[PDB]
DNA sequence: TTGGGGTTGTA
DNA sequence: ATACAACCCCA
């Protein structure tokens, strides 16, 4: 693309309104994940992620 | 159920 | 401005 915009992100056409939520948007591009449950060790990206998860428990 | 879009808050 | 968050909602 030539968007120069200095919140799209550089490896897919997200275009963010927030600078936190392209900083977050980043970590879906990368394999490593944050977040884990200590119950059944899954990986999640997000925080919230494990909290919502933590209902299968 | 989960991944990632939204909008949003605190320090 | 950045470092952590939050809940909602669709797919
Ligand atoms: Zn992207
Ligand atoms: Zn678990």
């Amino acid at each position: 693309s030539l968007i120069m915009n200095k919140l799209k992100c550089p490896h897919c056409s997200y275009v963010a309104k927030y600078r936190r939520t392209l900083k977050r948007h980043l970590l879906i591009h990368t394999g490593v994940r944050s977040f884990s449950c200590d119950i059944c060790g899954k990986l999640f990206t997000r925080r919230e992620h494990v909290k919502r998860h933590s209902l299968v428990h």
